[PDB]
């Protein structure tokens, strides 16, 4: 329902909506850093956020800064609990430093909906036609997805 | 209810699911791309999607890419009201050439749930008992988890 | 509801919350994982989970591992079916080694809510205000996100 913030600076700005079903609030750096190539810095939103009940807050890359430039966003989970400063971890993986000035976007926070589900051990779980299958078990292509299912 | 999509051209592939409960469908490359040691491509699907109300289509990597050859996934975030071409944008973090063929599955799609909030500027949030607490800060093992909470 | 799993051998440690209202359980390495600069482990947490109906798992990167070494998480698709041994895709980003530990906190699962959509091949979707509109579309600051809605 609500995404509550607070300005924790002069330097904030609230975030934004690229578009009317945009799936994340862009996040705007308060501050400017190089980030040098194949490093990574942790940008200050200088916003606190009180997330709605039933999500977290995943801050994810754009699309634009990773086609571009090569910019990656790590971490990410905002916690429903969590009142400190969002930081964005931005990873440069291109060749030349990559800047972020005050007032850029460079990451979007999406109100992802999850379970908090409770934990319960048991010791043996039931089977499924997957199984152990991962890892690239269904293979390449559409012959092998197919063959797959027989 | 319903992932509607169309093809943009005629080498695309309908998106197929790994296993009868994947968490989602796997996307095909409509064309060859070679991805060179510590760069980037962005691998056209040629199709353009619909996604059902209240998720957004997250362009997640597969596993065995990921174990077998260092592929990632970088971007991934495919708005409800996106009626372009999905594109996925790869990384290549391999020592060797990575080669995508037409008709691979080099990515998958999910159908995240997420809200749509407004947005509310306040100018305190109330406190909780993680606080400002991130970062690490509950530690590396079992004791660090175990003496957070005393 | 509930996140079922069993062990797979007693180096397992069950998954623990960071906080009460952490977005993920805490996964554990069972082993010992020298994980070279620039290289990839995958990490046995000697768990198998069955996951509750209406989600899958996401294993995602932890903050302090991302900020302090450059830690990432890649593929991280957990699958409902899934009843194999859940392996973390660590990724060191770093100049250093980074060490696992058996009995390190080294990734965290989140039950990410989603839609199981049937698939639709359409001939035309319906148009929207984004329409094509991607890749940084909206631009950088503030100026460029209110200009793109004039
Ligand atoms: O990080 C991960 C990702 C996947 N897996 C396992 C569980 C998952 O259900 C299974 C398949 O995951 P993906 O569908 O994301 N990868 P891929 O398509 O390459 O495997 P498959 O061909 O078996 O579906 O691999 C892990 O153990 N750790
Ligand atoms: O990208 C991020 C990720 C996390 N955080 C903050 C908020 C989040 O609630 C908190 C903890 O996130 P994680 O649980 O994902 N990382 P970690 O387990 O290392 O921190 P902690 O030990 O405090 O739980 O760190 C950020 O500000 N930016
Ligand atoms: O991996 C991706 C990510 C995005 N896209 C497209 C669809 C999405 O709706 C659109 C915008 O995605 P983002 O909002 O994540 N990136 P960015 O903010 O840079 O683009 P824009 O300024 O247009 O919103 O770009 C892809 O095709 N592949
Ligand atoms: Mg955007
Ligand atoms: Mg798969
Ligand atoms: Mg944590």
């Amino acid at each position: 329902k609500r995404l509550r913030f607070a300005r924790l600076s002069e330097h904030a700005t609230a975030p934004t909506k690229g578009s009317e079903r945009a799936a994340g609030y862009d996040l705007y750096s308060a501050y400017d850093y190089t980030v040098l190539p194949m490093e990574k810095a942790i940008v200050k939103t200088d916003i606190q956020i009180a997330l709605p009940s039933g999500c977290y807050g995943r801050v994810a890359p754009r699309s634009g800064l990773a086609a571009k430039h090569f910019i990656d966003v790590g971490a990410g989970v905002i916690d429903e609990d969590y009142r400190g400063n969002v930081g964005v971890v931005l990873f440069n993986f291109g060749k030349e430093k990559f800047e972020v000035k005050k007032g850029d976007r460079i990451a979007q926070l999406i109100c992802e909906r999850i379970f908090y589900p409770e934990i319960e051990e048991v010791q043996v779980l039931d089977d499924t036609e997957r199984g152990s299958g991962g890892f690239g078990s269904t293979g390449t292509n559409l012959e092998h997805h197919h063959h797959h299912h027989h």
